[PDB]
């Protein structure tokens, strides 16, 4: 598809950099225009089919028209894209609260009930996007942002599309991909995907959120995915000794290898624990 020929810095005063991937560089920019600050994307193009650096403008051409859908107040939006001859650049909106788990960093320690409004926010998100049939594929603590830090109710915003897919019926999708720590046995194993998938990476986010450790991290790379495949955790005593017997349900429940008897995000909404 074609984007915007024109020189971003026609439109936009460029500034501080808030973040910083491998293929991509993430700035705070400002629109002149408006006046309102944005979050400008640069995703370097490959532009050379046997070239190793820079994303397939297959890869790009998806996350955009993903996020050009996408249309929620927990989901980041698409504001605009431009392009050169060398990087594509998504004009995003800004998200400046920082993480999630940074922010509950900060003592006076999270109630169980407290920590499920939060939770609350990130299953209204997924809620959305499944619905539209989307799988992001790459929910993990550092990709739950947070609108602004400085209210009484901090918003979440669940980002990074880089990953996400359209599910369509007939043709099913297998790859192998994200981080080990938050990923599904399906995508481990090379298993057919669907949006089961983001249900057990929920579930390990509850688990982190509430006890502050991963249930499936190891020593080393293997030894994670060891763990991930074979579905080995436990809820020792020195984390989950205040832990209520509903919380933990609600991770069994989604800590499921069989795809199919995990929960959906439809049955997470109507659990108990969360009501």
């Amino acid at each position: 598809t074609v984007f915007r020929q024109e020189n971003v810095d026609d439109y936009y005063d460029t500034g501080e950099e808030l973040g910083s991937g491998q293929f991509a560089v993430v700035k705070k920019c400002r629109e002149k225009s408006t006046g309102l600050q944005y979050a400008a994307k640069f995703i370097k193009k490959r532009r050379t089919k046997s070239s190793r650096r820079g994303v397939s403008r297959e890869d790009i051409e998806r996350e955009v028209s993903i996020l050009k859908e996408i249309q929620h107040p927990n989901v980041i939006t698409l504001h605009e894209v431009y392009e050169n001859k060398t990087d594509v650049i998504l004009i995003l909106e800004l998200v400046a609260g920082g993480e999630l788990f940074d922010f509950l960093a900060e003592k006076e320690s999270l109630t169980e009930e407290e920590a499920t409004e939060f939770l609350k926010q990130i299953l209204n998100g997924v809620y959305y996007l499944h619905s539209l049939q989307i799988a992001h594929f790459d929910l993990k603590p550092e990709n739950i942002m947070l609108l602004d830090r400085n209210v009484p109710k901090p918003r979440i915003k669940i980002i990074d599309f880089g990953l996400a897919h359209k599910i369509d019926f007939g043709n099913e999708f297998k790859n192998i991909f994200g981080t080990p720590e938050f990923v599904a046995p399906e995508i481990v194993n090379y298993e057919p995907l669907g949006l089961e998938a983001d249900m057990w990476s929920i579930g390990v986010i509850t688990y982190i959120l509430l006890s502050g450790a991963s249930p499936f991290l190891g020593d080393t790379k293997q030894e994670t995915l060891a763990n991930v495949s074979a579905v080995n955790y436990e809820f020792e005593d020195e984390y989950f000794s205040n832990t209520s017997a509903l919380a933990k349900d609600f991770i069994r429940r989604l800590l499921v290898k069989d795809p199919k008897k995990r929960m959906t995000i439809q049955d997470s909404l109507q659990h108990p624990w969360i009501k």
